[PDB]
């Protein structure tokens, strides 16, 4: 069903060219004048192993069931992702480097003597970079899940996906990214207001739970777009009504997968930093192997995210009949 | 449509049932041991008046005159309903007697000498009771809005909808007067907490907040149970999706029917307090004209949002075809 490429939306995609603009006028103006990803498989077997030691020693738990072996299926088929796109897991260092390019140009063009353009600059560019990791990563998993054989492009991380999003969808990425950016300044703001003073922590965290609600419901809705090519208030309103209908089960996962993905890289950096000091003192080895593991287990979330979703649409269309066969994995539930 | 009554929830029921028989065995444990109601017609004639007026003299508003005709036209057919059910403006009187009738048998037995069962009694009860309101309302009004002539029960709001309640889906009150007690009492704690201190502002207006958002829930949900006669979780789903794409909707009617209607009562009672005065001083005929008033357009508003989302179901299904005809009334849009 993916076969219908049809941009979504322009009037973001102008927008959001036509401050760039005013921002490079603004600069011009003023110048002118030992790894941890071997998880990113095995991991799918010690999250069921961890979870049949928990359960052990009360049975109250038993009714999420159901829920926690959705969970435990999904890492499974996390698992399968990764080793059909060997190029997936090392994806956010190019997120990485294009955020330190504009993060020099951006610090180096505000040495030169309006100021808005990079307040404001600074916080949308780098969340929209941000967003584009998001809808790039779920172009390349919704590729695969609606793959029934195991032919695809060799490198379809680099060959797909980003070729889509610069095409067709960046101007659903750029009203995402400006969404954000309308919450992350006003709380940086009473955030200063109140190291000035100190009653504000209560409207600072309130926007802060904001932010991840938002987030997650944008990471949903890029999804969604590259399924159903669709603009973002469509897909943003199909994706909130599925996230509402299993509720329960969003639930389950964010909370289990974090708990579980958190000791996952926690306890191997742990392991490795420890490992071959034979009493010899640096740290540095303990702090490489926490920024690598992190990087590595928080693109995995976004993999396991992208499935649940896809999920619950083949489940909410294209059901059982003669003529119409699932796109899911032996994941029956 | 409404032809199926299947009962819907019966845990809570039971446990509704069981809690109340505790709370009897404490009892006997320490025992043995000039009117507003031209409103509910004329009112939809005001209130176009009002709209028309107001918008004279900015013009920025003009994109929710599709949103305020709807508000309008809902008001209108909420007269047609008070016309042809004469009973239904009086029905309050019925609901404050019997919470009167508790409260004096809580107050009575509270005085003989477990002290949890009368503090939860309390307030899961009266709330049960005014949550079975809820209910009786939509069940007459539904009853109306399905019925495609003249011919009904000369006394419809005594004859029918209470049966049902009674008969069939009193667990699903049960329920939601259940969930609602969960927040009002933690509220009540804080309150106390605050003035024996007094910092406690902010979480308090919160969970005040979160009553009337699932005060508002509670109410749709008890409709389209009525309707479609399933369990509360079911029916607070379907609602719940109903409300968020047409938030916009649900919005303007809020805002709109609360600006009008909080007019409607205070002007009328303001003349009728002030007439015959003929400088004569008691302001008990104010007192007694403000309490009538509010009770009369409390259910008025009752009546609007049970119309409001018997419109919205009855365009989610039952479209227009040859072998299908819309329930509503002339009310295109
Ligand atoms: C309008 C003109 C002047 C500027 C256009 C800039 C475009 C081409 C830039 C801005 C943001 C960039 C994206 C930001 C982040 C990533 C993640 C990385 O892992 C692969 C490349 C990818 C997906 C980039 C591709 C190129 C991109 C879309
Ligand atoms: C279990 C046994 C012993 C007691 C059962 C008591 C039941 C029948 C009582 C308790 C609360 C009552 C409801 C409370 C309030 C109202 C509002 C009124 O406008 C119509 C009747 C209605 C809807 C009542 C119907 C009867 C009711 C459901
Ligand atoms: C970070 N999680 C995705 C696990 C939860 C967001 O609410
Ligand atoms: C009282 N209203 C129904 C008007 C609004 C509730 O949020």
């Amino acid at each position: 069903p993916l076969e219908d490429r049809s941009c979504t939306d322009i009037p973001w995609l102008l927008l959001f060219i036509l401050f760039c603009i005013g921002m490079g006028f603004i600069c011009g103006f003023s110048i002118a004048t030992v790894l941890s990803m071997i998880l990113m498989v095995i991991i799918r077997y010690i999250s069921r192993v961890l979870v049949w030691i928990l359960t052990i020693l009360f049975l109250i738990m038993l009714v999420m069931r159901k829920r926690v072996a959705l969970t435990i299926a999904l890492f499974h088929v996390a698992g399968k992702v990764f080793i059909h796109l060997p190029l997936l897991v090392f994806q956010p260092f190019w997120t990485f480097f294009a955020l330190v390019l504009f993060w020099v140009y951006w610090i180096m063009t505000l040495l030169f003597l309006m100021w808005w353009y990079h307040v404001v600059g600074l916080i949308w560019i780098s969340e929209f970079i941000l967003a584009c990791q998001q809808m790039t990563v779920a172009g390349a998993v919704v590729t695969y899940y609606f793959t029934r054989d195991k032919r695809n492009l060799p490198f379809t991380p680099i060959l797909a996906s980003v070729n889509r999003l610069i095409r067709y969808h960046l101007g659903t990425v750029a009203k995402g990214s400006f969404i954000i950016t309308l919450v992350k300044i006003p709380r940086m703001i009473l955030m200063y207001i109140h190291s000035q003073l100190c009653v504000l922590k209560s409207c600072i965290c309130c926007l802060w739970c904001l932010e991840k609600c938002l987030n997650y419901l944008n990471q949903n809705a890029y999804t969604a777009t590259a399924i159903n090519s669709t603009n973002f208030c469509t897909s943003a309103k199909d994706a909130f009504v599925i996230l509402v209908e299993n509720a329960l089960r969003v639930a389950t996962i964010n909370t289990v997968g974090d708990f579980m993905l958190f000791l996952g890289k926690v306890l191997i950096v742990c392991s490795t930093g420890l490992a071959g000091i034979m009493l010899l003192p640096l740290i540095i080895v303990c702090l490489f192997a926490f920024l690598v593991a992190h990087c590595f287990l928080s693109i995995y979330e976004m993999v396991v995210d992208v499935l649940f979703l896809c999920f619950a649409i083949d489940t909410k269309y294209n059901d059982g009949s003669p003529g119409r066969e699932f796109y899911m994995d032996k994941v029956l539930m």
